[PDB]
């Protein structure tokens, strides 16, 4: 798992997400 960032978001806008690093895990927001 990584906070690959650039990657990160384009994996959340499967839900149509922003996508952030919380500590080495990505994890996307409701913003």
């Amino acid at each position: 798992a990584f906070c690959n960032l650039r990657r990160c978001e384009l994996s959340c806008r499967s839900l149509g997400l922003l996508g952030k690093c919380i500590g080495e895990e990505c994890k996307c927001v409701p913003h």
